[PDB]
């Protein structure tokens, strides 16, 4: 038995395992239970915490992915499998990862919690590019991830009820943060200084925690990578809500009040629910999800716009960004015309198409506006343009406008903030070269996956991926991305209102640019809410 | 006797011209050709009828009086104004016509250049120093003909449908004058079967309202519109809008307004001074770039709007050179918005610039405004004054001219028209609007004209070489429909301006460079967007 991974937490001891990271070894603790499996009549339920168990439990291995819609679009292809569940499915998920330094730190550490994406319908902390492995061996880091449930289970809501009441995938996340609090030092993590980081629907989940203020006392800084909790996508009304759980209900057979329909749900096996996921959507679409978090006026008290206009930010960090092709992969997922397997090049009636799927929420005038404005007027019908234009209709509507938003507002309410766009294309990508940088494909970076020599990434991508563990960790222990040694420049400024700074993420030393896409920005945060807004 | 070479027969009668000094040696004038009956007294509003014959000879040698019209008095003593102010004594009494020709005149037919001036159909005069045909009659070989036609209330109010105020009648006094160089023009050698129209501002949307109106197409050949067109927001008139200001005007003068034969019998009555003391009050809003007589779409010389007519026009056989200049509203905005003088830096505030944009585009609604305002925004720097300042200039510039120019050419090249497009980016060295004004509406006309090679008119040697080039252009387009010389293979080519390519040419003091799109993406806005706004 090996001292070094034996650890003693509240609910009892656990075991891990010593892997091997390139540099050296690393304990991790894999599969650790952080509440009661919401199974049965929990289902749906806020989760409780983890009954305490004897012996020494063994957390040698990734335990259970949340229950999951998995891909079916291109079987086999590594740019869609990658994200697919990697172990088995479960209703039984509430488990936690944790890696360390081998030895375990000598003082108390800086500590990360990763929140996955997967639009709330989807992911899982065992997938291989959210390896904790790599930041805990060469940046010193404790590194933990959670499972939360997704899909129906996570999200399903019938608002004011007992039994459904939403957000519960959300509370599964906060008490993976309270673990954390009350556990984390016996692995030499700090709970003084947590960090949260997230992408997708990871990053809007980070984005919800510091909007909800009982979430607020378990971290001390935040980092959300293309996702916000502002946005077309990362919410929905209580109206909503109950109208897509009551139209699922409908689906399945039930009811043959919300007692009865949450209990007659309760009874069906869980790809059920799954097989029904997907039609409870109000319109054709791409980068719409059907189970999101609700507005529910307790765990948001008001809607993301609202919170985020008026919070007070003081002695809050943030590190905010986006990738070069927000909305390329999501084209394929709904747009007559795109495919991976060829160049996509579309007609112009394609494009007009498209926009009413991309904006589905759009009246005829604002898709009018959208095409009017997204068209290059001296090359009006070049199918190149208009493919890279859906793209960059869907990235912009949905991620790149969002976190312009989102980061203005924080900066002017007095956070600290730190914006990026990262442009480098890994030489391993298999998705086609038109999607460029496609949303998700930074992550591999930042957990320093082109650090295993077996991967097959290039000498430039090992030195580039170096460079973003230290920002992040960087951030992670001080708030401030900068290396505070060097000493030569370019010094990452911080974003604001008045001068818009952010920074390039590639291949090349940091440039410092100025307007996240301010004109197209302002065009869908200022003038067309107002369309839309009084009419109609 | 009396130089045997000023002695001319018209329609007519006998004309005596003058032998005028130009830098390169003498020209021909014929100033003062009445072509109209004096459209006084009973005349007022009505059609013009042509002149009748007169005896004796008809001394030709001085300019006649000017139409009756508005003075500016904004900046008295200024000559970035005073330019512009009548030259002559005004008279409803003015319907006269200038010829410049060669001295001694032409050997074989030469093409004949008819000018119309500009002034927003309120003001001008073909008597104007900036009009002058002498350097183009006497460089270029070119027979210049310039026409005095009725403005404001004389030339275009209307009771739409009536007998006795019909409308468009400061048109038909173009269109005379384009008969009268049909009959008359060979007796000065101008060939009558090679005429190009040219005018700037309203003379432009004059242009474009011939090239519209079925009477007026066998009376020329070839059309330049500089800095306007018959498309847009201040040419044109509804026969109701027309009606309603017509109407107003009665009142005001009153004149109580009841069939339309009464009233205008009244108006009839009125002194010239007066229509005009009363002109400007007949306007719906608060504006800049709008004029409160203008041409109207009576379903008769315009059988539908310009915007319709340019749609579904067959254009096949029309040459026509469209262009602009660089800085089209920067001088419109002394006149009406807060916060701009000729005599400071004009820097603004946000809440100006907004305040400006409702009367710049005063057709528009809160949401049409704040669109303009939004597209208009340097979001990187939302509060710079100097920013703010330049966007309101263009929102009025983009508004009133670039975009309607864009638009017409656009489609008369998507429909059969050979058109050749220019920007003009020169600032005269003798300007005398601030520095900010850039290059405004109006001054590419003194170099067209070949004013610069005055010597005593103080411009630069480049100045004088830029000019002789641009007189070149215009007459080798009048000549030939093509503004590049056959000959000079080296010189850089001028191509013409497609749908596909979008091409047009920068004009200033360096050879000419190919541009791409006048000036697409904020056209697309005001052309294509903001309609289907608005509405
Ligand atoms: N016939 C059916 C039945 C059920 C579902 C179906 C289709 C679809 C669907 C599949 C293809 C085309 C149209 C629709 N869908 C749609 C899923 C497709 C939408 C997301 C695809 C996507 C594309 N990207 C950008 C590129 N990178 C990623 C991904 C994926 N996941 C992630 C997760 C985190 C970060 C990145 C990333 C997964 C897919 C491929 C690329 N992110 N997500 C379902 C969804 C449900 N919630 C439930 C059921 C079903
Ligand atoms: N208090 C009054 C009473 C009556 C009139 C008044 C004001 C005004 C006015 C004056 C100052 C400020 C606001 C309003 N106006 C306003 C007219 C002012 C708008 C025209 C000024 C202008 C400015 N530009 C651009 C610069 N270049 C030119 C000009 C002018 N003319 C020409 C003609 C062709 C090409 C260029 C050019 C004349 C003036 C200055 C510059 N073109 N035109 C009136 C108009 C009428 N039709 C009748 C009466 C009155
Ligand atoms: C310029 O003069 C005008 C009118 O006299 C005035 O309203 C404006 O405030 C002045 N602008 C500046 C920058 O001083
Ligand atoms: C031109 O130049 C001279 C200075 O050499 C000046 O005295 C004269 O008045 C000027 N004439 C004009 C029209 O500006």
């Amino acid at each position: 038995e090996d001292p070094q991974l034996l650890v003693r937490v509240r609910g009892g001891q656990l075991r891990g395992i010593r892997l091997k990271a390139p540099g050296g070894p690393v304990s991790a603790f894999l599969g650790i239970p952080f509440a009661e499996p919401p199974v049965g009549s929990r289902r749906f339920m806020p989760p409780e915490p983890k009954r305490p168990w004897s012996g020494v439990l063994d957390a040698t291995t990734f335990q259970n992915v949340c229950y999951q819609y998995v891909d079916t679009l291109y079987p086999g292809f590594e740019g869609t499998e990658m994200w697919n569940p990697n172990r088995e499915l479960s209703e039984d998920c509430l488990y936690l990862n944790v890696w360390t330094p081998y030895p375990r730190p000598a003082s108390p550490t800086p500590v990360l919690i990763w929140i996955y994406g997967g639009g709330f319908y989807s992911g899982a902390a065992s997938l291989d590019v959210y390896d904790g492995r790599f930041l805990a061996q060469v940046e010193g880091a404790v590194l933990v991830s959670m499972n939360y449930r997704v899909g129906t289970f996570g999200f399903l809501a019938l608002p004011g009820s007992r039994e459904a009441p939403g957000n519960v995938g959300l509370l599964d996340q906060r008490l993976a943060l309270q673990w954390v609090q009350e556990n984390i030092a016996a692995f030499g993590g700090d709970p003084m200084s947590v960090t949260l980081f997230g992408e997708s629907a990871g990053a809007a989940s980070v984005g919800m925690h510091i909007l909800s203020l009982p979430s607020r006392s378990l971290f001390h800084r935040a980092v959300l990578q293309s996702g916000t909790p502002n946005g077309p996508w990362a919410t929905v009304s209580a109206g909503e809500a109950r109208r897509r759980a009551t139209l699922l209900a409908r689906l399945v057979g039930c009811p043959p009040n919300d007692t009865e329909l949450i209990a007659c749900l309760r009874t069906r096996p869980a790809q059920d629910l799954v097989d029904h996921e997907w039609h409870v959507l109000p319109q054709e679409s791409i980068f719409r999800f059907s189970f999101v978090p609700v507005v529910d006026g307790d765990f948001l008290s008001d809607t993301p716009e609202a919170l985020i206009n008026t919070g007070d930010f003081q002695d809050l960090q943030v590190l905010v960004g986006v990738v070069k092709d927000e909305g390329s992969a999501f084209l394929v997922y709904g747009v007559p015309g795109f495919s991976k397997d060829n160049e996509s090049l579309i007609s112009r009636a394609q494009f007009l198409a498209g926009v009413r799927i991309g904006v589905p929420q759009a009246s005829d005038l604002a898709a009018e506006a959208v095409v009017l404005h997204y068209t290059d007027w001296l090359h009006p019908e070049d199918p190149t343009h208009l493919r890279d234009a859906m793209s960059a209709v869907v990235g912009d509507h949905n991620v790149v406008c969002p976190v312009a938003q989102l980061a203005g507002r924080l900066a002017a309410q007095g956070a600290r903030v730190y914006a990026y766009i990262f442009e480098h294309r890994a030489s391993t990508l298999t998705w086609p070269l038109w999607m460029g940088v496609p949303h998700g494909y930074e992550i591999e970076f930042i957990f320093g996956l082109p650090l295993d020599p077996s991967l097959n990434y290039t000498t430039e991508e090992r030195i580039f991926a170096q460079r973003l563990m230290k920002y992040w960790t960087n951030f992670a222990r001080t708030g401030d991305p900068n290396d505070p040694r060097d000493s030569k420049s370019p010094q990452w400024p911080p974003y604001t209102t008045a001068a818009q700074q952010y920074v390039s993420l590639n291949l090349k030393p940091l440039e410092v640019r100025r307007g996240l896409r301010a004109q197209t920005c302002a065009f869908w945060n200022r003038f067309l809410p107002k369309l839309l807004s009084a009419t109609a």
